């Protein structure tokens, strides 16, 4: 075949590659940025509500420790959201760890932020429906910090063999292919540019699928404790408007950054606005009753 | 451009080229039919145990309507999982409708399996949560089969777009690729055969998505009714065994049928294990009950 004669042919036309340049309108990096620094903002404001209220009784009834471990989870995920503005400015080796500490904080913060609500649930639904002869005298929060601790073991595990078995490498190929039908012959020249990585849909199958039987078991949480305290503490609606809004934000980024790599900020709004659409709700839902409660006890 | 013309002088030199073609070993698709129809044997002893006892008090109350319409679903199962050995025998263009049957009977009786059991949970959540004064009086079975048959009158619509919008088309592609990181170039060439669509990842998704989305409600609805009624009629436990060992089979088989179709047998082999075990689970969980306390009564 002339296929191998024309490669070496190719080769001395490969000595160069293209490096790439910046096209993020900027008025889009402004929008996302002043929107993100919103909810940050409301993510410390609700830190410092949570910090200074630790003597109301709402605080003590809607756990104000995980409640902190939650807003940490956020305040990584609007960094992850922040880092996904960063684009072809830098030209360096940079981009490689760019995407890896994205996701890798992506993935740190949607177990930060799920984990610790799990919990309060597993504690309630234990608490009240566990009336047994042998009281259950306490279930304090330290273990509920080591459920959350060995999640995150198990997230950060995946993490390391993910990087250290098979990492982001960015490449850029040029490649003629010659797709042929039962009857029909076409030749394409297809030249790309994209930073992924080997067995891609390997590590996107487990860490996705990790979290989808932790979502399955949040669901089954919350329908358990569903009807079985106030909102406040109850938890089983926003544990379920998190999970649906948390499924269809990932379907819908992962196929929006999967087949529309040529619009840029098409994909970054999307992921901008997702990140900020289901942490802002988790936020939220979490916090809001008891701000209300607050603010009706004085 | 100067690749421009090696690559139109190769598609010159195609000279019509050449297709591969392969066999399984004619022992595992031995003992995958005689599995799957052992399978199919039990499926049927419950359709006729059904049929022929709806009179008794545990089997009335397990819902035997429900019940047969899981089984017609678990049969559309296994009759794709016999689809998935006949594969590389239709050699002309029924291989592209063999794959679409194939998928459409796994999305179907996916959806005929899943759907009666969460319509027997929300019934029972419903008439032992609604004490209200207004007396759920009668929440007629052709309710719960109307919302059957519109998750099914969906999954078509859903399927009816995936085929008339971006059909399953078999290429065979050879092509030859020059991989340039930034520091060292590379040349390839690979001749590939497989039989998929142009637009794969979308309809994967959306389907998997809205099949997670019911999984997500089935496991609240399961949550809901986990300590409300007796086994053999509460199904909480079937639908979450049901519901993660459809999650990890799911991912499973993705990732093999993708990353491993230069493994025919393996993928072959996985797939029908895995539908093997997760239609014989569920239909388990379903009726090994029934038929404890049937012979426990009589
Ligand atoms: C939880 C589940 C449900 C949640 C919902 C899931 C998704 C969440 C999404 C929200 C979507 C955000 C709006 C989408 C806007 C995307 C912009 C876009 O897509 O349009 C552009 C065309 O205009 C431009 O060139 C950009 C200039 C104007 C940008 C402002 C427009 C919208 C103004 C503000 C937007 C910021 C919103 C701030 C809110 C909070 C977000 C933190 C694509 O151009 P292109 O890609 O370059 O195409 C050409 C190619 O050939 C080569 O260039
Ligand atoms: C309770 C009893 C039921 C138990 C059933 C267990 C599930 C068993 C199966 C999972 C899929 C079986 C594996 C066969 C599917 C892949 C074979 C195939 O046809 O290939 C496809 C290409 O087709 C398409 O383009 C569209 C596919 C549509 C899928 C329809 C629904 C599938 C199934 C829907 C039913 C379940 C939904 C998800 C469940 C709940 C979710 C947890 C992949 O493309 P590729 O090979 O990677 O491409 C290589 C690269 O070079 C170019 O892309
Ligand atoms: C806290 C409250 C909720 C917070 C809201 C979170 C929103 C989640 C949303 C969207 C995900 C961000 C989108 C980026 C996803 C990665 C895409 C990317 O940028 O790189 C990819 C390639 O990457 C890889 O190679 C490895 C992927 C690592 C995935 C693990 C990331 C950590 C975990 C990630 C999930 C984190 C959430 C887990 C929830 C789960 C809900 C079910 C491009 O692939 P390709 O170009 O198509 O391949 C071309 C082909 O030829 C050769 O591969
Ligand atoms: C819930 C259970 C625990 C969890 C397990 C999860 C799934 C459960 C179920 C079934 C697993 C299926 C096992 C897969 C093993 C077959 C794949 C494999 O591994 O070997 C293949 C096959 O080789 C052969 O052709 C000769 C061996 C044939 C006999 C296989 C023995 C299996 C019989 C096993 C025991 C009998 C059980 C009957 C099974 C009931 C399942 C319904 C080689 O691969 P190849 O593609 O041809 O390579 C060539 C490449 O280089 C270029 O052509
Ligand atoms: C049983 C469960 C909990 C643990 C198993 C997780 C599986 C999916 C993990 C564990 C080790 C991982 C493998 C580690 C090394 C490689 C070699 C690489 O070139 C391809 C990916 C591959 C093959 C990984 C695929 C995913 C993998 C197999
Ligand atoms: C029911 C919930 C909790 C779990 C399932 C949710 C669904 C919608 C999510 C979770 C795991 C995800 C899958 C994980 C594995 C992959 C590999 C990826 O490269 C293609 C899509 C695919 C197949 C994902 C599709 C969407 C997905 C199936
Ligand atoms: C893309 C669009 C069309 C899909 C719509 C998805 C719908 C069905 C989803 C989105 C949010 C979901 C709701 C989120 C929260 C709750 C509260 C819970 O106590 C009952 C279920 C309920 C009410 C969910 C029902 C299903 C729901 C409405
Ligand atoms: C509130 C509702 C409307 C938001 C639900 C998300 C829907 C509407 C979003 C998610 C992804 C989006 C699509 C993503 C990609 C494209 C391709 C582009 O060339 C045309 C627009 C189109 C088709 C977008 C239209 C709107 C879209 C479908
Ligand atoms: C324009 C888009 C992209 C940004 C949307 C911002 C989101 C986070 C905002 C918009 C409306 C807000 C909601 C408005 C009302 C309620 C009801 C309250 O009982 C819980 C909080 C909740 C649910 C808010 C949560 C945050 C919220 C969802
Ligand atoms: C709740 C209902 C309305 C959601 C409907 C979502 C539909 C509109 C989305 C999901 C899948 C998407 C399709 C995926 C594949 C294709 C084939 C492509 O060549 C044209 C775009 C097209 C046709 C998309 C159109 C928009 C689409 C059909
Ligand atoms: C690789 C490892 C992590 C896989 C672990 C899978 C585990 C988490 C799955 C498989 C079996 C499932 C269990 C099956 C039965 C029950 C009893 C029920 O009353 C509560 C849910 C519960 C407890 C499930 C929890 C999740 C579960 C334990
Ligand atoms: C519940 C848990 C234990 C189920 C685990 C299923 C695992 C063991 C199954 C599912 C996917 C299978 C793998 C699919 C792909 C490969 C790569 C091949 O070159 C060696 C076999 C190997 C490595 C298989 C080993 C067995 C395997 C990893
Ligand atoms: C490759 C195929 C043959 C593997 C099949 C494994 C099957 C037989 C295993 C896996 C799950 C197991 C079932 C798990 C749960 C139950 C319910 C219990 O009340 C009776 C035992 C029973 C019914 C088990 C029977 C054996 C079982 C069904």
């Amino acid at each position: 075949r002339p296929l191998h004669d024309l490669c070496k042919t190719t080769i001395t036309s490969s000595h160069h590659s293209s490096k790439t340049i910046s096209s993020l309108s900027p008025v889009l990096l402004g929008i996302v940025w002043t929107f993100l620094s919103c909810g940050l903002l409301l993510i410390l404001f609700f830190l410092a509500f949570t910090i200074h209220c630790r003597k109301n009784r709402i605080v003590k009834m809607s756990s104000p420790n995980l409640n902190i471990v939650t807003l940490l989870g956020s305040c990584l995920t609007y960094s992850s959201a922040y880092l996904f503005g960063i684009q072809d400015v830098l030209v360096g080796s940079s981009m490689e760890t760019l995407i890896q500490t994205r996701l890798s904080m992506l993935c740190i913060g949607t177990s930060l932020v799920f984990g610790p609500i799990l919990g309060k649930s597993w504690r309630l639904y234990k608490v009240f429906t566990q009336r047994v002869p042998d009281k259950r005298v306490i279930i304090k929060d330290l273990q509920l910090l080591g459920l959350v601790a060995a999640l995150l073991m198990a997230d950060v595990i995946l993490l390391m063999t993910w990087v250290l078995t098979d990492p982001i490498q960015c490449l850029q190929i040029l490649s003629v292919s010659m797709t042929v039908t039962g009857k029909d012959v076409s030749c394409t020249s297809t030249s790309t540019h994209f930073c992924a990585s080997r067995y891609s849909d390997v590590w996107i199958a487990l860490i996705w699928g990790c979290k989808g039987l932790l979502l399955l078991y949040g669901a089954y949480l919350a329908g358990l404790t569903g009807h079985v305290s106030s909102p406040p503490v109850n938890q089983s609606l926003t544990i379920m408007v998190g999970v649906n809004l948390l499924v269809l934000a990932a379907g819908l980024l992962f196929v929006v950054t999967r087949y529309l790599h040529s619009w840029p900020n098409l994909v970054f709004g999307l992921t901008s606005g997702g990140i900020f659409v289901c942490t802002t709700t988790i936020n939220c839902f979490i916090f809001i009753p008891q701000l209300k409660q607050w603010k009706a006890f004085e």
